């Protein structure tokens, strides 16, 4: 049964009571504020501007938060057929036909949209084809 929600899991790496900070504006960031209990935290979307740069949302739009700050367990896309069984992706979610996978990978959940996720690489896959997990 797939997550419903999410496409992973963020702990923080410095101490309890160490404060990560948390921002708006993901390609500029905006200081927005500071999370100082070190639990695990549901990520729900991912800026992916490279290296130092990536971000993660613990939230809404002021719950940006840099990845190098934590060690992220992403959900995991499988499909659900057999190696060789083609599945398709496309450029966005309902988008432009792109390509397809087959199967014998398995992939990190980098983004959820409107019944579809990205496998990585701007490859938008529609949910009903895929398991996403925990592992």
């Amino acid at each position: 049964v797939s997550e419903p929600e999410g496409i992973g899991v963020a702990l923080s790496i410095y101490p309890d009571g160490y404060g990560v900070n948390l921002y708006e504006r993901p390609s500029d960031p905006i200081y927005a504020g500071n999370i100082t209990k070190k639990i695990p935290y549901k990520v729900f979307a991912g800026y992916w501007g490279g290296g130092d740069k990536d971000m993660i949302c613990l939230g809404g739009e002021k719950q940006w938060a840099y990845n190098k700050h934590f060690t992220i367990d992403w959900y995991k896309v499988r499909s659900k057929y057999p190696v060789g069984w083609g599945v398709n992706f496309y450029d966005g979610p309902s988008g432009n036909f792109l390509g397809n996978i087959d199967g014998s990978e398995v992939y990190n959940a980098h983004n959820r949209v409107g019944g579809y996720v990205d496998i990585g690489g701007n490859r938008w896959i529609k949910e009903e084809h895929v398991t996403i997990t925990a592992k």
